[PDB]
């Protein structure tokens, strides 16, 4: 009973957190076996903030200058290199608790919990999905550069996002493990506006699905539709068209319910034509985007 | 920039999440030092859920009947006893992880996060508040009994809740750490209705103040309002009276954002007698209570 915006429990990223300084600049690094992986910017100045040369700025560095400190303990950097927007500080020594894991890029509409810290200490998880338009909407602050977003499978975790970036709007920006920035951002103190944060229907119809097995059922109705119809009301209110791929992922969820996924989509359908009209959904009064239908079958069945 | 229902990093509670089994009943235990900590009600039948008599059901079990496994290992019980509605499993091992911890019992209003746990493992961590009728909105399923809820001060974790019982109604029920259930709940099969759900106006308050300090900031009106007069508005919305200690703790956030408390009562009146209008706060159309003066301002800070 109940549903809750869950993130995945934090310890086994907690014990990779670290705490990297490159002369004044101070972030967090993640430490899996005996590489640091942190954002490239750690090396800028203030007075080149504008148009940076990471190549450039990278050859005035040597490994000494990288102060890299787990806990209140020190680690000895061997060696050092960029990777498209991120740094690789190879330590002499591998993290004794580094869980199993895997890098992944994450396409927009997947969720993940991301781990915010400050100094190389966590201060707080919360649960993130990818926008439509490769932002974040994150709670961060200066000094957080460098947390994490991941999701767990059982023991492995799958590293996919580190923060890199606050917009003009408040909104983040950040990379893959890899270096590469999700969507147009870049690493530098210049003008990027994000595009339209449509909503992540396939997520917003398997939160309907999980309202419906928590007992929330005022908004079913006695309508159908078709996926072509459904888009053409999607379009109009800036929801992410529905693909038939969307459809079959539901699949698990229409099948618990026996409520059939079209039928779904029209109930959506009057809400977005009609509103809630005063009422709520599993407390909330507007339609949750950020539960994809995985995350709904695996807070409703219990999956450790 | 942004503001997240976010948790404490659940790592330091993780390292105390056990299996504890009795007969065919299995659910969560808490081992802190050489005691597990679980509810009393896992020596239940099912016959005689209704009207247990914990005294008489605890005379028939022997130290070897409680099966603690901490991870794939299996921990010796060396003692028994039930305090309230826990049982406290002595076992000859002290948790090696076992981290700084209090016991506290939290008053209503207070916000923690919940390690949800089936089988000694945990599924995920999400931010719950004591709801002033002493229930919690929880996210739990049948195996979940033995969860807890709990604050981090730096290293120290304050153990607030453990998690018992799910009302007919799909909202929780638990104890503090002293087995004394919060409210007038009990660990019966019964009929146990939760009273008025009112909304924790200080809570309110304190998220209306992240929200200035986050941009939002259209609901700022030009009035003002006295004590008296927001808690005669307070009441009939069924929101919890303000008090003159509630304006004292909001001080720090009403001092940054220059933003009188009274003020912000007068905002909160308005959006109370208007409604939002279809606009949205911090990406919510309703007002969050699940947010203390003191999460505010962790959060907007950033302690860690
Ligand atoms: C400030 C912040 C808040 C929340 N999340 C992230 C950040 N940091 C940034 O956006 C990085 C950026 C940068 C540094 C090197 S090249 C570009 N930033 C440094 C801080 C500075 O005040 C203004 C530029
Ligand atoms: C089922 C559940 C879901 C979410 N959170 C908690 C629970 N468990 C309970 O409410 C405990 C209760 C009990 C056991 C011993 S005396 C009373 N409960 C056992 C399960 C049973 O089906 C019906 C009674």
């Amino acid at each position: 009973s109940g549903f809750r915006k869950m993130a995945f429990p934090s310890g086994k990223v907690e014990g990779c957190m670290v705490q990297v300084t490159c002369g004044t600049t101070t972030l967090n690094g993640l430490w899996l076996d005996d590489v640091v992986y942190c954002p490239r910017h750690v090396i800028c100045t203030s007075e080149d903030m504008l148009n940076p040369n990471y190549e450039d700025l990278l050859i005035r560095k040597s490994n000494h200058n990288f102060l890299v400190q787990a806990g209140n303990v020190q680690l000895r950097v061997i060696g050092h290199s960029m990777q498209n927007c991120v740094l690789k500080l190879k330590v002499d020594t591998a993290n004794p608790k580094t869980p199993k894991y895997k890098f992944v890029r994450i396409q927009p509409g997947q969720t993940f919990s991301v781990l915010a810290c400050y100094n190389g200490s966590p201060s707080g998880v919360y649960q993130c999905a990818m926008r439509p338009n490769f932002t974040i909407k994150g709670s961060f602050l200066n000094g957080s550069c460098g947390s994490v977003g991941f999701n767990i499978d059982y023991d492995c975790v799958s590293f996919c996002y580190m923060h890199h970036m606050e917009l003009p709007t408040g909104v983040h920006a950040g990379t893959d493990l890899e270096g590469n920035f999700y969507g147009p951002f870049v690493d530098r103190q210049t003008a990027q506006a994000a595009g339209t944060d449509t909503t992540i229907t396939v997520n917003v119809l398997a939160w309907l699905y999980a309202a419906v097995i928590n007992g929330d059922r005022w908004f079913l109705n006695r309508f159908t539709t078709t996926l072509n119809d459904f888009n053409l009301v999607a379009m109009k209110y800036n929801y992410e068209p529905l693909t038939q791929d969307h459809v079959d992922i539901l699949g698990p969820l229409s099948a618990q319910t026996g409520i059939a996924v079209l039928d779904m989509c029209a109930s959506l359908k009057e809400l977005l034509q009609n509103g809630m009209n005063g009422r709520t959904i599993l407390g909330s009064a507007l339609l949750e985007d950020e539960f994809t239908p995985f995350d709904v079958v695996r807070q409703c069945s219990g999956v450790t």
